[PDB]
């Protein structure tokens, strides 16, 4: 019925035509670094899943120049080992998809970089395990760290050479967040865990459901699913989707339509822009593992439906067409945050959303 391969370029040619810089190959300077490896992300896993290769060439001058020690943090001595570590996950995983679409030991090494540079703040001394996200004061053991770190070493547990310790640390830290209780009572993953002023115990912080905390972990145990090929790692997956698909639970609306929960009053910020298209990538891999880990031709179809009927809303309500000119014959299309709202304006951050929920169906 729709080409979301067609639709997907469109929307990664409207990226480049208003918000990539060449002169210092990145996307929006303006805007935070780690959604520019979002974007990265959303690229490659474009040309992965099309078999294409236009955006090649622009993504390896995006890698090259990103490898750079950082202005903002020399201390990491670059291989983008950032101020946080949930900056360095983003672009972990990105090298991980480049290292799949590519071959190159290259970009695995990197996400093996990347793996030892968060370990250093992993600790068992504080909430019995887990790592922080703000390097510089070590305050907070969010979700979003710990989730792009699990998916690091199971992806890794699949790809690297020394593949043992990297599926023991990933059988560790998926045990620490299944009982740090941030999987709160409708199997749905809060922002993060607080402290307890005066036993020390880590609890959940009951912060926003946000929709990328329930997207990165699908993918962490669809990568711990092949590597063990326990389908109790599947059937984890599934319960947190099931959750995120009800529209009981305010993440899925009326409609169907995938809402963040930043949309109504809409004071989604640079961040949340960005969070749906993250989920939409996630629950694409976990409803291809589902569908092959079994027999049943309908395996995974719920999720196939969801990713189908948000694609059509975001399209029919959410799109807007790049004015060519003539001196400009860039062709794209545009697209703000609410996949079901109006399209007022378009920043890289929902941008790049967009360009997710493109891929996931392809
Ligand atoms: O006051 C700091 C600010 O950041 C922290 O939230 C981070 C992350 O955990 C959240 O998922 C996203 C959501 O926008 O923002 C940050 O990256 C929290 O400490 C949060 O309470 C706070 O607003
Ligand atoms: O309250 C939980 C959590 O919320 C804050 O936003 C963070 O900065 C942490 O320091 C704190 O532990």
């Amino acid at each position: 019925s729709l080409n979301s391969t067609g639709l997907a370029q469109a929307a990664i040619n409207g990226l480049n035509a208003r918000f990539y810089e060449s002169s210092n190959a990145r996307w929006s300077s303006d805007e935070p670094w780690w959604i520019s490896g979002v974007a990265l992300t959303m690229v490659i896993e474009y040309m992965r899943r099309s078999g294409s290769k236009e955006y090649l060439d622009q993504v390896e001058d995006v890698i090259e120049v990103q490898r750079q020690p950082l202005s903002w943090w020399p201390s990491g001595e670059g291989e983008f080992r950032a101020d946080a570590t949930d900056d360095t996950g983003w672009w972990a995983l990105a090298m991980v998809r480049m290292y799949d679409l590519t071959g190159n030991e290259d970009y695995l090494n990197i996400s093996i970089k990347d793996e030892a540079y968060m370990r250093q703040w992993w600790t068992d001394t504080e909430c019995g395990g887990g790592l922080y996200v703000d390097i510089q004061d070590l305050t907070y053991k969010n979700a979003i760290a710990n989730e792009l770190y699990l998916k690091l070493v199971a992806s890794l547990a699949n790809r690297a050479p020394n593949a043992t310790i990297y599926l023991d640390r990933a059988q560790q830290a998926w045990t620490w967040f299944l009982g740090s209780g941030m999987i709160n009572g409708v199997n749905l993953i809060n922002d993060g865990l607080a402290r307890d002023s005066n036993t020390g115990s880590c609890y959940n912080n009951r912060l926003p459901v946000w929709t990328y905390n329930q997207g990165v972990i699908l993918g962490a145990l669809v990568e711990l699913y092949h590597a063990t090929k326990d389908e109790s790692y599947l059937l984890s997956a599934q319960a947190i989707a099931d959750a995120v698909l009800s529209p009981s639970n305010g993440l899925t609306s009326s409609s169907g339509v995938l809402t963040e929960t930043c949309e109504g009053s809409d004071s989604c910020n640079q961040d949340q822009q960005v969070f749906k298209g993250v989920f939409a990538l996630n629950l694409a891999e976990l409803g291809d593992a589902v569908a092959g880990a079994s027999s049943d031709p309908d395996a995974g179809q719920d999720y196939r439906e969801y990713l189908d009927t948000n694609m059509q809303s975001m399209y029919a309500n959410d799109r807007s067409e790049i004015v060519p000119t003539l001196f400009d014959s860039s062709t794209g299309d545009l697209y703000d945050v609410s996949w079901s709202g109006p399209f007022r304006n378009a920043t890289m951050p929902k941008q790049a959303s967009a360009i997710g929920l493109y891929v996931a169906n392809i």
